[PDB]
């Protein structure tokens, strides 16, 4: 990785995960948290954000909601008690909005712990001696 792109991922996540070598230091340092669902669940709602028709996002919506936000699911993703009632409420009205709120969580919440460990992580040393 040059040291240009380690300096722009303390300038935004997203070019942590918009880079090649972040994403893959990004996709292991969540194995580290063990919060690889977080990027799975990411891949799902770009498709989601992708998909402008509201009529589609009913059918993966359930599939995604059921899998990933359902309590009772394996591996539950970890949000706030409210985010996951809304993605709920969203299947009275799926919106492209629905998985956005999510996504702002799963943004925020690596930000907030993933960044600050990221820029003390020892990958991330290694790449900024």
């Amino acid at each position: 990785v040059s040291q240009e792109e380690v300096k722009k991922w303390a300038e935004s996540l997203e070019n942590l995960i918009n880079h090649e070598c972040g994403l893959a230091a990004f996709k292991a340092f969540l194995k580290s948290e063990y919060s690889e669902e977080n990027i799975d669940f990411w891949i799902s709602c770009e498709e989601y954000k992708k998909i402008k028709s509201p009529s589609k996002l009913s059918p993966k919506a359930k599939k995604i909601y059921n899998e990933f936000i359902s309590v009772q699911a394996t591996k539950e993703v970890n949000l706030d008690s409210c985010t996951r009632e809304e993605t709920s409420r969203n299947m009275l009205e799926p919106t492209i909005t629905c998985f956005d709120e999510a996504q702002k969580k799963i943004f925020n919440l690596m930000e907030k712990d993933s960044y600050r460990r990221f820029l003390k992580s020892r990958f991330y040393l290694d790449l900024t001696n």
